[PDB]
């Protein structure tokens, strides 16, 4: 379980804390949102290609900006991170993941699939619970109303999916605050 | 999930009120504990078949105590109801039970699987959870106990199937049989 | 089974059975790198190679860059060796733990590679069982001889109701 | 786990007290050893098949000794309760059992299949461990034993099954 | 089947000299029990991935011997042989194997799956009849043997094997 | 492993005395060599449709010798067999037997299978072990031999049997079919 | 079927001359027993792959025998054919062989697998009537033998196994080997 | 094994005598052909499906022929036997069979399948070297044959048989069916 | 169907002329006689134009011309180097060298057989019928055309995949 | 392999001969048409089961026939055949039929399927080479035929399919007016 | 379905243009008859094999002639026999005019080559070839055999689920 909003003032992010392999909770403290520099994601799937591509995202994102110096927007870290989950289309990465940022153009928010397809949408919600959660987001937000929204969904997903847990952070991207 | 502890003169039970098919909660408030009348059963599985069971044997309950003018041993319950499972063991009922009861020979405590097979034993539990529960069962154990701190054994071992079984949760019901009443 | 307490202690059996059939009642399955242990469950050779290849890029990394490794670089290291082979994965799921000076530093580690911080762990056949015992007992103020105390209780419980797990069980001190 | 130990006069069984299914425990106290009379039984397996040929034996026992008013001999509940497991072949009790009594023409000991094949020897182990079980019989069975003594070869050879055997390992009652 | 019985004076080894594919026989007279200087090897499996075992164990043996001016030790020879059988995970040598020697450090028994786990204890049994061997040990064992008559109890708990298991019979084969 | 040969003086019959679920021995005394009073038989394959055919054999030779006052020939008792032995074809009962007996025509030595197929042949050999054993009755078998002289040949090819079959056990237990014994 | 049968004055190999695919006969003449020069290996299973092991040994034997000046050893031709059918474990050789010989040390003789485990014995069987064929043996044999009366026992033994095993049948082909010459 | 071969003199039935389960063989003399009395049948698949059945036909041929007083022709005896096997068909009798008779019509042969479909033929073989035996049977055929130039040709055929499958051979049953 | 017949001084050759995919006759013409084999057409083709170069290749370096057997064991190799993917085809192999004629049969493994009469195929089982019936070593020639006449002649009235 | 032909005077019936399990032809005369009376059958597949249908039909026409003194009409005749293949659906008579008589309403040609589904045509072939076979009857098949014309026609038909169908390898019954 | 018919001097071809994936017609006009120089080809499977092998051979065609009917059915025979792992999943109908005389070639996707005159080759082929077998001549005309193969052709199309609707024909006697 995992949502974004876009919102007018930014994207705003959120997601479970709980890895449970079968029927048997592992931990109660997972972390499934991770941010870099400006921009934040958070997915749903097997936790190790998650934190994977938080890893090899951050590398990439200070390669690109150790040789330009103008900083990558949204829309050219989505581009790269689809390449990077489609060339191991054999071994696809086990991952569903949603990518939020804001650029000049304005905010961001997009879906990707293990194969690798960039989606646009204004608000998501990706894992076991997902179902439940877009159920209850289903265009002029605030950004701290959208996080009342997202901690009523995830609480619902929390209430009605047996493999989101607890945790439920929360993170605001704004072009302003970490 | 559903726990059954054993104290001098008297028994125990509590379970789950969680019922999820697949990976989604279909019911919030789903009972699995039931009172017969003398004596109290809680199981796990499909609730249809421990619905049916319930029924059933509260049905053959009152039809031993209306015609042998002795009222039911819960060792005389117990082989009634492992002979209703053995009898369908074609197609069985898809539940593990739990058989709590006190006679006059004491506190009774009754493991049932869906085959039939009845076993004597102290504290068990029953389920998804079940390993979890044991584990806190098997921490704390002592024959000598009173009821009601049995019964915060009970939930102290029920909270902790609900925070590490995903098929566990919300609410625990408990039954709790002392020798005098059975509330 | 194999269990870890953040205080960091870890504890775990010392049985090893293939099938229903013991093959020996000594088979150690928690291993000591200097302030670093690790303590893992699944097949015993690849928990093996893993402490040996672990034990070496220490060593490697320890002899070229002039200071003692870092927990979370190690479990960062340990997570790429889980996770380049991810075609035949090494089937071993692992506890590693250790003292950094940032502060005490508990890890869980998947075949695939997933790395977890958490308080307390199990893992294993029993871990259902003993983890039972831990979110009964566990809070965050303990002391490291009461951890191992609480780890006695939780590994005997595993003990008597799990058929994969029991006899002896190793207890280390981090 | 279930160890019967033939003596020249006498018969002694011993079996397990513990249920797991799958790789979980669910009772630290499973009888798996019955009495039927001057005779008795234990087997493994299904528990619930076992009690109810306990109880079906326990039934036509009183059936036979009630009719012709002399008393079961254990040949002939053997063949009895040989053609109980056969007649149900389709659907077979899923058990194996040991069949221990003393006759007039002596101590008679017996192990039945689930299909029902009726097999008279000495010492026997039936169930997970009888292999590691028979082992320390065929260590230390002679034909001249007491009673006492093969209760302690039985003790020492059920305490190897259960240290080697991960289905039971709890205490071990003896008849 | 194959079984070492470690003395406080030394390690004894014994497995059986049977050979049958499937339901028959081939033949009454398979070595399972190869010496390779002061370590004596013996395992239990396909007798092919046990032969070219013991003979690139030697090989390597004398690798070592030859190169690194000392002698090799019983835990450098398992390590060694859990890394061989350890690089070929994808098409496993099928073969458990049962690891005997004596060092400066102790008498030193050894336990190796197809996989190349490397497990030390001190009485073992390994293939078909072990189960049923490790029975025998497990009814008798002391720490505090001597050689021969361990040699007696790796010859009873033997005998219970060939007796209670159709797959090894009939065979004389003991290393100390 | 069950082994019978047909001489002039009679037919004789042997086989093991081994029963091994999977690759573990339950008993090194399972009997699998019969004798039904005139008659005797032996086969292989479960242990306990074999014991329920010797039963089952035993009570319908009782019933046909009570009833017609003529004794049974060993075809009969043959093709009664093949009937018990086929009308349940459905669920055979997994077991090749061996049928032998003497009657006034002669010595008669008989095949069974599951289905109930019913062979007259002089020497034959039923189970695991049988391939190998069949070997030392082709060799060295005649149709003019002695009742003692074929008591030592299936000695011969039953320790052939036992040497070369893992099924096969030490166990051996011989029954020599000639009006007497 | 093939047959090896060990003596005091050396080795004797028989087979059969029969091929069968499914439930028919090709051909009634298929020779599965081989002389490679002073001694002889025959074996049962596929044809074409014994076929190019017999190709395959002599030239690798021819090998041998040019380069290192001493002429070769039984064990190390058995040892060199067991690395063959083991380097090919992943398309084995369907093929299951017996190798003969006589050495300075004596008479030997050889087991082989197509996974390549060699195993030494005294007498031994391979292929379809091999069990029956074995229980000949297992009867008749004894450590003191002569080389023809060893040929008797191995007509017997094949006799046997034709009358009694549906893969095997008419024809047969027996060496004797021994230091001094070799017959056919 | 079995061939029958229809002359007009008599039909000529002939099949093997082994039956190997496997690859084992476990008896040189199986006797799978038959007399029923005026006629006679041979077939090959499972020993006991054929012995069954020529014990079934031989109580049945009786059965017709006390109650009606006069003899069977061969074309009555196929139908009965195509309707027992077809009865059947949930649990078929596993045995291809050969049928041949002798009646004022004629000689007559005839097939069955263990289905029960009846086939009018004048030469015929069945089973494992069936294929191999009609060869000899398609090269050598005449309508116009004696009863024991036949018995040859059977031999003949049956001989290729026995050098060319695996699944037959040893000895051979030939019974003439003159009248 | 493919036969070979060996005489005294020569050997005949003979197959189907008939390709049918499943239970449908493509053509009713199809070369099988170039050697002759039964099978897939496709092996069987490119098979004759691999050995027709590698004959070609043999003759052109050598001052010697090919011996049959010496082809038969090429041909042995080339279909047991391909075991992994086999060329599906069961061939037969004639010819006359100084030694005498010689026949040849050879497996999609590779094994090469040297026998007198042989058929291959679907109703190679009938026609070696009638070779068993009615061979004998001393014929003629144009008395074994007549034989394999009669015996591919079995074969097209009692075999669905010839004619 | 079997071949009806419908003409304005009657009804052409033609199949094959042969009978081949597996790869191998067991019988080089197996009957697959049959005469049952005023009219015939003549279908393809298992012949048991088409054996047994002829017998039974033959039957059954004559308990109608004499419990109600008039001949079958051939479309009676063919609803029954429908409910007789159709109540063995659970063990289906694995065989596709051809019905093919005349009646006072003109010439009748039937299509019957295993399942026992009913059709009325013009032009039909069942079987192995059916295929081959209604490619030569699409050709050139016009409504006006003669009786003898359409026999050559079902000759050419059978011929084509001989060639080119491998379980295929000829017996024909014209059915006009009331002479055979 | 595609046919060729063999006259006296010259080769007529004759193929579908349906294309229907599944139970569902994708489109009705898919083209599979194609013409090379001399000479052309049309053949029956997956549309994209039968188009990348016009393509390819028509590159082969000028590479060589930078020609005769049996060089080219020979080369399209390797073609195809080369991928035989990966087969090329089409039937082909190859059909020229040498000096020779009119020659007709049916391929396989193994890449057998036979030498035949009138033959079909796809779904309707049975069908079609039926229709061949019934009005066969050796001597024939070219527009004659165009009314045979358009007979051929339409019962195929009337009897065969998986053809008809369009109907594309090509003429090689010049």
């Amino acid at each position: 379980t995992a949502i974004g909003i876009k919102t007018k003032d930014g994207v705003v992010l959120a997601a479970e804390r709980r890895l449970s392999y079968g029927d048997f909770v592992l931990s109660k403290s997972a972390r499934k949102v991770f941010k870099l520099g400006r921009f934040g994601i958070a997915g749903a799937g097997i936790v190790g290609d998650i934190q994977t591509l938080t890893r090899i995202m951050n590398v990439e994102i200070k390669y690109y900006e150790m040789y330009n110096s103008r900083k990558i927007s949204a829309r050219a870290a989505a581009k790269l991170l689809s390449v990077i989950l489609y060339q191991n289309k054999v071994l696809p990465y086990i991952s569903e993941l949603l990518f939020g940022g804001v650029d000049e153009d304005g905010p961001k928010l997009f879906i990707l699939d293990p194969i690798g397809s960039l989606i646009e949408d204004s608000y998501a919600a990706v894992g076991s619970g997902a179902r439940v959660a877009i159920g209850v987001l289903e265009e002029s937000l605030t950004s701290e109303a959208a996080k009342e929204l997202a901690i009523k969904s995830m609480k619902s997903a929390v209430e009605r999916d047996v493999m989101s847990g607890d945790g439920i952070d929360i993170l605001i991207i704004n072009k302003n605050n970490i």
